[PDB]
């Protein structure tokens, strides 16, 4: 089928990618960056972050696959001495596709943008601690003052949600998990502390306080946002495929990452 | 239809339990403490679980409710001046129900007896650091030393699982939450660290490494456990079932709780 | 003797200086806001951040004074109603004198700047996740990946350091406690993770390993730092002063700030 | 000088304190058990913990030295392959010694038990949550509910402490670590989460509130103490001393077993 692969561009990536281009032109493959079937991402995850988001408008025609020419990642979870056999199995197809969830974020001014996130969203301010209103499904749940929030998809859970105290969230459950960045707590201010997971078709709201302008982060993506109104945070109904060609267990993933490989 | 009430066997709430038997002698309701449809618990968390614990066999068949005779419960979570209207719809019935999902805990010695927790079942030792190996599924995850263990259903994650830095998790979330209590981590032992959330059919399974004598809890009742060969944890099929009538979402619950009320 | 006082500005802290001067008009006071002996500070803990900032040259002169006009500080520890009974003993003097550690921040970039700090000094990137290589007593000691870092004063160890997992320290210890900000830790990226408390006479540097531009704090005050070479922290010889009239224990100041009052 | 060596008891450990043994009797050197100036831990630092409470009443008479047959040690902190060396140097004598601070545990029954504690001292209760009065200097600072409570020396912050997320605090530091084991917070029961840090003569006293029955442990020594008063903890006075034949700085010693090696 239509296939593309992105590289991480050093000498390494670029030469499996070009190895691999010669392999699929020995089968009906076609490349096709503009309407691939299969995205190849070869490099660690921020290569695969920038491959997803480079197709986020035509996720469910695509199935994702990453190679790691570094250190194991959590969507690269391919070596590079298995790309023949890659090419040789994605060239016949059939394989079995696997979903995890997204994360939607939205963001009005006074007007609306919307956003996916396969790892995480994030809202700072521009420096200092912050103050938002949390809002869940319509009821002021806590007045946060900190250093920002983090939203997580559950594969995102072992990135920067684990590193705020979050836990890790095996991707079949279809939630999103709330992390507070350094929130104060004393007899005036406080908040719940404690990470938050919600199911589908909740909704989180941060509302401004005082100040109405803040860093958002999508993935890797943060730009300063202006004259903001709220930041609203659900379950994606869109998800990501990865093609899958053995098992290779999430939690066998977050042991060879963080327990022993 | 047949119901019975649970108290706390303080004045309070023993006059309160007489009350309301008294006014639904006026309806078409028989006191049955064999084989109830409704279980009313009188008194705080603590009292539900003994009800709970008290009805495990029938659970199908039951719809509990709770009274806080002192501060805001999260399964007490009417308050005693509403008996007088708990009992008038109670009476009339065809309210909805509610479920929550309950964790499943196997004992195997060499036999396996089985238990339903509510809140959380717990793994610790007969005194200082004991070690286990914890699989995931079949497959090694980590040999766990310290403290201890906790496994917690979705409403348990506002109890002990909340002090060992778990997540709170809404309820209509069929998982299990696995926290760590004390971990040793240093260049020869190694953890996650991190809470852990578990799908339904995921079997978490404890091992002995050395000693086989454990202490295992499950909500308020502890045993010490010899000749322990595994401890299995999965989300369980059987639920819990409420009868509510009015809203009191499980996050404005965690708010009045824990934020302010 | 001379004295001046510092307000937040609001006109509860405006008026309450101003009838203030008045009382000390009564005595032997001379109003001096260039060489104060006595400096007054009315507000919160930031107000009284800024009058330390304000006079950092002569802090060895100087006895400082917080009134807070709003809730209890740990610095601003008087009540505004005993304003009156503050003049009166602060006119007659010869009071006892605490002394508070302070931190002494070095930054490096090819020449020095020095800073005193109060609370603490933290260091961020330029968004996103920063690197630095973190040297003990010219001994490399781990490479930090994450948020950033935080030094803190035995005082500060209640404000961020507190909100980033820090212990709280008796001000009498002569000491500075680092804090992570959301560190990344995975096979290949490693921290200590804990708090570390440092003695007078041990050196903390930070230094560069790829960006070199950061965000330097310093109590509030936050500033661009760019061609950093090094960032140097040590417990300060010189210490801040505080007139005391009546015993307020730390501890009981950390008791009424934070558990109850 | 007198000497005497303890071993772990397994045959590396054996052998080699035989052989130090043999080592020895080429100098002026007398094995004695009873009045050693000189005690050697063979082992790892549970080994090197059972030499100091050994050793408990002669602290001020005795140097102290830690060989790993194992893992580096925070006490035993000397290879195997340098028992001859140290002999050596040893034998001759007139090394430096270094001291670090104590925890001095006092246990009140209405009598009075005192312990001291190279690593930390803890309290937890007969199962389940306990409560304890914490009383800091003779004002009440909080009513603990949860797990336990652990107090740790300096050394002792790499130890339980450091699970217990507390600061890791250099020896040189004389004071006493309070660190919280699984505290229950809700809006009504509060406690203040962080570690706490003490310096000398600040006395904090742990008092029952229902139960009076606790586990108390000092080290590696657990007892169960019956009809508690109180439990009063404060730096000792008391220090222990170490032979140091080279330069090994803590915060390496810190690196070596929590970062790499
Ligand atoms: N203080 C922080 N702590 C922890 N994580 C943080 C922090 N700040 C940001 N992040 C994460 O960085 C993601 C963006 N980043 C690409 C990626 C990724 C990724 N995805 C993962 C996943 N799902 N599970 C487990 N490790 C995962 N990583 C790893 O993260 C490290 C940092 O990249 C590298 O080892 C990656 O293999 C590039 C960032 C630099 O340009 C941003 O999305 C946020 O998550
Ligand atoms: N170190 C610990 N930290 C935190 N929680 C702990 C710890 N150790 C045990 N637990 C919890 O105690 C549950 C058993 N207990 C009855 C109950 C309950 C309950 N259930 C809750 C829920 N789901 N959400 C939020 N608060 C909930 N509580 C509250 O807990 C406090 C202690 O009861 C009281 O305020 C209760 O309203 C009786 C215990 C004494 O006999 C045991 O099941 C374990 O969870
Ligand atoms: N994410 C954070 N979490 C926690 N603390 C943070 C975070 N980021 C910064 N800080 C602290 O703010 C100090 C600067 N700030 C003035 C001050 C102070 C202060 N000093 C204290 C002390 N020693 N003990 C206990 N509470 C203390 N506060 C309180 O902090 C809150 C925030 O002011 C207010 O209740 C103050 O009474 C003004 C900041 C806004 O303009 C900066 O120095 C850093 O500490
Ligand atoms: N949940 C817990 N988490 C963390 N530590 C705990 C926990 N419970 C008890 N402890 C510590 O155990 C000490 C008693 N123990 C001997 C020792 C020691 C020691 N001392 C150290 C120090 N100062 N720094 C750094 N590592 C140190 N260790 C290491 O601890 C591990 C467990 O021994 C081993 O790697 C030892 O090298 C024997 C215990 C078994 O019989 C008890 O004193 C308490 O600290």
């Amino acid at each position: 089928m239509k296939y593309m692969i992105t590289s991480k561009g050093d000498e390494k990536s670029d030469l499996l990618r070009l190895n691999m281009i010669a392999g699929f032109g020995e089968y009906d493959m076609e490349y096709d960056d503009v309407e691939p079937e299969i995205v190849i991402s070869i490099g660690g995850d921020g290569t695969f972050l920038s491959a997803f988001h480079q197709y986020e408008e035509r996720l469910d025609e695509i199935a994702f696959i990453g190679i790691h020419t570094g250190h194991l990642g959590f969507y690269a979870d391919w070596r590079p001495a298995e790309a023949d056999k890659l090419v040789k199995l994605l060239a016949k197809g059939e394989y079995q596709k696997v979903s995890y969830p997204l994360l939607k974020t939205t963001v009005k001014y006074g007007k609306e943008a919307t956003y996916l996130a396969l790892n995480e969203s994030t809202v700072k301010s521009s420096g200092g601690p912050f103050v938002v209103d949390v809002v869940i499904n319509d009821i002021h749940f806590e007045r946060f003052r900190g250093d920002g929030l983090c939203m997580s998809t559950p594969s995102g859970t072992t990135a920067y949600n684990k590193s705020l105290g979050g836990a890790l969230m095996h991707p079949s459950i279809e939630a999103m998990q709330l992390t507070e960045m350094a929130s104060i707590n004393n007899r005036v201010y406080r908040t719940i502390g404690s990470p938050l997971v919600f199911p589908k078709h909740h909704v989180v709201s941060l509302q401004p306080v005082n100040d109405k302008d803040f860093q958002i982060s999508v993935d890797h993506l943060s730009i300063l946002h202006r004259d903001v109104q709220e930041i609203r945070y659900e379950v994606s109904a869109k998800k990501i495929h990865f093609a899958r060609f053995r098992s290779f267990p999430f939690w066998r993933r977050v042991h060879d990452s963080f327990i022993e490989d």
